[PDB]
């Protein structure tokens, strides 16, 4: 019968337009419904506008409560603490999770683009590389775009710690070779809350 915490997707906390929100997740093997319970905190104080769903049945037959608290911007960024406590209706005993940003001066990623490596150019899908390093704390979103419109087909590795503390991670981009080659310029998009106004970019084309 156990707990998780999420943080808000790193978009969402610096496009203030985004409704940035912190997730408890409920995941319970046995059937009997113990009808759960969820209070919420904010730098210890109750707050009560969660939205909590209905229990459900997963694919591999547990069941589980998920309970949303939307968040403010400023709070996340400024470090405040999102406590997570869940009950079993009527029975005092209680387990908790608690998440916040990760302390320590933020520091800005530094972004690298690679085209695709030439024994590649004899497929019909082509890769780019956008690594992103030297960053502090790890929330980040890299996403990728073309003639102004986003590219989905892109996977991004997790966040890997560098030996000074700083953080690293590299997006690939997986692109029809045609489009490569008709000198479509690709950019890869990085949203950092130490980059200025929180976004960069790196551009990547065949010469």
């Amino acid at each position: 019968p156990s707990v998780f915490l999420f943080p808000p997707k790193p978009k969402d906390t610096l496009y203030i337009t985004r409704e940035p929100e912190v997730t408890c997740v409920v995941v319970d093997v046995s059937q009997e419904d113990p009808e759960v319970q969820f209070n919420w905190y904010v730098d210890g104080v109750e707050v009560h506008n969660a939205k909590t769903k209905p229990r459900e049945e997963q694919f591999d037959s547990t069941y589980r409560v998920v309970s949303v608290l939307t968040v403010l911007h400023q709070d996340w960024l400024n470090g405040k603490e999102y406590k997570c406590k869940v009950s079993n209706k009527g029975l005092p005993s209680s387990i908790e999770k608690t998440i916040s940003k990760a302390k320590g001066q933020p520091r800005e990623p530094q972004v690298y683009t690679f085209p695709p490596e030439q024994e590649e150019m004899t497929k019909n899908q082509v890769s780019l590389r956008c690594l992103v390093k030297g960053f502090y704390p790890s929330d980040i979103a890299v996403e990728w775009e073309s003639n102004g419109q986003p590219e989905n087909n892109y996977k991004t590795t997790k966040p890997v710690l560098d030996s000074d503390g700083s953080f690293r991670l590299e997006s690939r981009l997986t692109v029809d070779k045609s489009r490569w080659q008709e000198g479509n310029v690709f950019s890869c998009s990085v949203m950092h809350e130490a980059l200025h106004n929180h976004y960069t970019q790196k551009s990547l084309s065949l010469s």
